């Protein structure tokens, strides 16, 4: 039955586990709507995590820097997601949101040229005007692994077998047909993930070895 705290002090008793968009509903449909994700206990979470106990909440909106920071993050998603219907074939490595935009690491034979990229930014502009929510779904270290085998993704694969334990659980996020893998958090939908920009790429050896291959790490911005 957690009583759920948020930044004023006021108090809101449950008798279930509830999440931060639950939550949000409880306070107003306007903080709902504007819900990004949420900071339980101190730590960043996604809006559907569930608060199992008492704990301390903030809702995270795009008025807050992290909220900026996840849709940032969430637009490497959405990269991802477009660049895996104009070309197939391509390999997903690292993207991460950095200072003041976001990148992703990618594997094609094919060198991106700038009508490429705007070719590429256009088809997230589609993706991201539907509106689809981004489904979370939280794994075992195998499950994860057989996903990303199965879909060919060599990179991820490497990053199960090298950076994430066994006994961790892999945070899987879908974006329609397209599937990654992350911390997080990320946006609920991608209605929050409209204003954004690709800008120029560049070549990143994987893993920073110069002895293997040299991926192209194509850059944007997103704000909100
Ligand atoms: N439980 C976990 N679930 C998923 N990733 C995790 C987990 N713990 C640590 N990680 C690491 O966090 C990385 C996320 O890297 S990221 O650059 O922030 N994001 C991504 O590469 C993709 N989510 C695309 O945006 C994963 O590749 C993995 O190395």
């Amino acid at each position: 039955m957690p009583v759920i705290t948020l930044p004023d002090g006021s108090q809101r008793h449950y008798d279930h586990a509830v999440s931060p968009m639950d939550v949000a509903l409880d306070i107003g449909p306007g903080l709902a709507k504007a819900c990004i994700a949420g900071r339980v206990n101190g730590e960043l979470v996604d809006a559907c995590d569930l608060i199992e106990n008492d704990a301390q909440l903030s809702i995270i909106t795009a008025k807050d820097e992290e909220g900026l920071e996840i849709i940032r993050h969430s637009c490497a998603h959405l990269l991802g997601h477009a660049i895996k219907q104009l070309w197939p074939h391509t390999k997903m490595a690292i993207g991460p949101v950095i200072d003041n935009g976001f990148y992703y690491d990618v594997d094609l034979d094919r060198t991106l040229t700038q009508e490429d990229v705007e070719a590429l930014e256009k088809r997230m502009h589609e993706l991201a005007e539907k509106n689809y929510d981004v489904i979370k779904k939280k794994v075992s270290w195998h499950e994860a692994r057989e996903t990303f085998a199965n879909r060919g993704e060599s990179y991820k694969v490497s990053i199960l077998d090298e950076n994430i334990a066994h006994d961790d659980k892999p945070g899987l996020y879908f974006h329609e047909e397209y599937v990654d893998m992350c911390r997080g958090p990320h946006v609920p939908n991608m209605r929050f993930c409209h204003h954004f920009k690709l800008m120029k790429t560049a070549g990143a050896y994987w893993r920073g070895d110069s002895n293997n291959k040299m991926l192209q790490r194509i850059y944007g911005t997103a704000w909100a």
